[PDB]
This record gives C-alpha cells, structure tokens and sequence, in this order.
C-alpha cells in the first residue's frame, strides 16, 4: 500500500524533528528508506492504466529516487555525527510529499463546486441508511434460516432466493461506511482499500442481483410454461453452478471501481477516476446490465403471469421482488444520464447541476433500498408458513 508507506514517511519526520542524537535520527531514516523502496515498486492514485514503462511512471520512479538521494544525504551527515545539519535535510521530505499530493491526489474538477451540498442531505441520507442496514441484515438473515428449514433447498427458486439474500447481505455489509461518509459532508476516512471494496460492493449488488432475477425468470418461465421430467440432481448441480459463475460475472463486472476508485483531495472524497472513453463504455452497462436483461425478464412474466392468471406463492415473491427492483431504479437512471451531460458540457448551469448533484444522493438511496424490503416480500408464504410454525413446536 502506497497510503501506508506514505504515512511511514510522515510519521517518522516528525520523530526526526524531535530526535536529540544521531541514533534516533539514523534508525528512523532507515525506515523511510525501505519506504520509498517499495512505494517506488507501487502505482500512483491517477496512473491506474499506464503501463509500468510509460514516461508518466517513469517520472513518478524518478520522484522517489530523489527522495531516497535526500535520505541518503541526511544519513551520511548522520554516520559523521551531525545532528542539526542531517534534520536539515530529512525536512526535505516535504517538498517531495506537497509534490506527490499536489500531482496524484488533488483533484480539482471545480465549475460547479460545492453542488448539492444541503444541509438536509448530510441529515437525511445517514438516518435513511441506518434503518435499512439494521432492517435489512435482520430481514435477509431471516430468509437465509427460512430458506434452509422451511424450503430446505429442494427447489431451483431456492438456491437463487438464498443468493440474492446473501448477494442483499453483502451490500448492507458496506452501508454504514457509505452513511457516516455522507454525515461527514462527503469525507472518506477509511483510506484507499476500502474506497475500493465498498465501492466494488455496491457495484457488484446491481449486477448480482440483475442476473439472480433474471434466472429466477427463466426458471418461472420454464416451470409453468414448459413443464418437463424434473431431474432433481441434475437441475439442482446446474442451478449451483450457476450461481458460482453469478459471483464470479458481478465481480468481474465490478472490477473498474476495484482499478480507477481512489481517495483524492479537493476534504478526502472516494470518487472514480476519469482518463470520449466513458461515453463508449456507459453505453455497454445500459444495453447489458438493463436494456437486456429487463427485456428477457419481461419475456418470462408476461408467458407465465398470463398462463397463471386464472410455485404461485413463489411467482408472487419473484414477481415483486422483480417489480420493485426496476422501478426503484428508474429515478436514477434519469439523474445518471443527466450528470453524464454535465461532466461532458452539454449542460454547464450550476442551477441545473445542482438539482442533480442535490437528488443523486437520494435516487441511489431508492436503487440500492431493495437489500431491506426484498425480505419484506417474503409475506405471500405467511399463512403457509404459520401452518408449518404450529406443526413443529
Ligand atoms: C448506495 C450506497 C452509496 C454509494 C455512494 C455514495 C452514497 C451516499 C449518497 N451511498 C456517494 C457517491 C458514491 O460515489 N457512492 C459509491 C458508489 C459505488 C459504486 C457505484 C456503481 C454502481 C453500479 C455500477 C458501477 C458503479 C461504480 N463503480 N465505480 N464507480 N461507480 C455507484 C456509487
């Protein structure tokens, strides 16, 4: 870790700043050697797609390297037994660090600064969030016992309803990170890995869930349609398979925000990191994480809602888990949309930019709130349910 190494560095100044003799000087200047050694072997925080060869890495090796030449003066000074003159020269450091934060962490984007900084958000959002994460984790871990003692994992359904309360579980896992963040007036305290996880976490519940409720579909689809000689073995080994290779889609999907999310100054925020290229590539999310999936979904329900009308009980919770899910995201995709057209120039009013940097916050709160109503939905098996209840103890 580069955040780690550099708070190494600054760190063992200060003990330099207050050292008495040369000893003191000497074994906290080895410490910042090594240091920079393997900060030098690392990747800046704006240089996440450039090769290890290019001339902008190049000059971040370099930067380093006259760092280590400081160090190296300062611990000769200190092997002659000059104290006052090797303090001198460690203070050098500092030149090198308002470089380093001044090149790779300030990221001054300015034009509309401070847009959507109300102070009902900073309020509003952090109490929001509490409630579904304590809702929530109380919720999907009570599908997740249901589910293995009520539904016992006979069912196609049931391994894709376990997954997605574990796939809820997950991004409820990093939502208070994101709550106190928002309380802090968008202050990240948590460094550079967690930036990282928590924004891949939130990522990775959108494409997760997508695919879960599109298997769902197809196996409604198929079930009530289709009908044919159930396998049980076979289509319970495919349904587990599958599942596995959900995981493994959603979090390589979820990659991006695992390479170009990083801390940076403005006040720390956890932001993307922009190298023409995110029109071509905002473009490939719609057509594969909505406009196809919503379309193969909406196939499945509109043949088996109609051959139903006149596994129900499960239709009811996957219809409504289907339901709400799309049209909770609708607010979003609008205000999405909306700020791509202000970070290209085809809006550049602050009063416009305000009004979606003011209702972004909210409309992710509505997308990502399914992770504590889901099992909510779960109500439809309540008469069923009681009926079993009573039969045990
Ligand atoms: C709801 C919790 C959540 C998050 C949050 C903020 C808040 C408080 C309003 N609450 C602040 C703004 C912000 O950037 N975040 C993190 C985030 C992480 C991933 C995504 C995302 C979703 C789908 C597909 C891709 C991405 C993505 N990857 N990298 N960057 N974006 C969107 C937002």
């Amino acid at each position: 870790d580069l955040e780690d190494n550099w708070e190494t560095l600054n760190d063992n100044l200060k003990v330099i700043e207050k050292a008495d003799n040369a000893a003191q000087v000497k074994d906290a200047l080895t410490k910042m050697r090594a240091a920079a050694l393997d900060a030098q072997k690392a990747t800046p925080p704006k240089l996440e797609d450039k090769s290890p060869d290019s001339p902008e890495m190049k000059d971040f090796r370099h930067g380093f390297d006259i760092l280590v030449g400081q160090i190296d003066d300062a611990l000769k000074l200190a092997n002659e037994g000059k104290v006052k003159e090797a303090q001198a020269a460690a203070e050098q450091l500092k030149t090198t660090r308002n470089a380093y934060i001044q090149k790779y962490l300030i990221l001054n984007s300015s034009d509309c600064p401070k847009a959507g900084r109300h102070n009902y958000i900073f309020v509003m959002i952090p109490t929001l969030y509490s409630i579904i994460f304590v809702v929530g984790i109380f919720g999907n871990s009570l599908v997740v016992i249901v589910i293995y003692f009520y539904m016992k994992l006979k069912t196609v359904a049931s391994v894709f309803l376990l997954n997605l309360a574990l796939a809820d579980l997950c991004f409820l896992l990093t939502l208070p990170l994101w709550a106190v963040y928002t309380a802090m007036e968008y202050r990240w305290p948590f460094g550079n890995y967690l930036c990282k996880i928590a924004s891949a976490s939130v990522s990775f519940n959108l494409y997760a869930s997508v695919f879960l409720l599109t298997c769902l579909s197809i196996d409604r689809y198929l079930a009530i349609v289709h009908p044919m000689k159930s396998r049980l073995r076979r289509t319970m080994l495919v349904a587990k398979v599958t599942c596995i290779i959900i995981w493994l889609l959603a979090g390589l999907a979820s990659l991006p925000a695992i390479i170009h999310r990083n801390v940076f100054f403005i006040i720390t925020v956890c932001a993307f990191h922009y190298e023409t290229l995110p029109i071509g590539l905002g473009l490939t999310k719609n057509i594969l994480g909505f406009l196809f999936p919503f379309l193969i979904i909406l196939t499945s329900y509109t043949l088996i809602w109609k051959a139903l009308k006149k596994n129900d009980d499960i239709f009811k919770i996957i219809m409504a888990i289907v339901l709400f899910f799309f049209f909770s995201w609708i607010p979003h995709q609008i205000f999405t949309f909306l700020d791509v057209l202000i970070q290209l120039g085809i809006i550049r009013d602050c009063r416009i930019a305000d009004i979606v940097d003011t209702a972004m916050p909210i409309t992710i709160c509505i997308a990502y709130f399914n992770n504590c109503l889901n099992p909510l939905f779960y109500g439809f098996l309540g008469k069923k349910f009681k009926r079993y209840f009573l039969q045990l103890l």
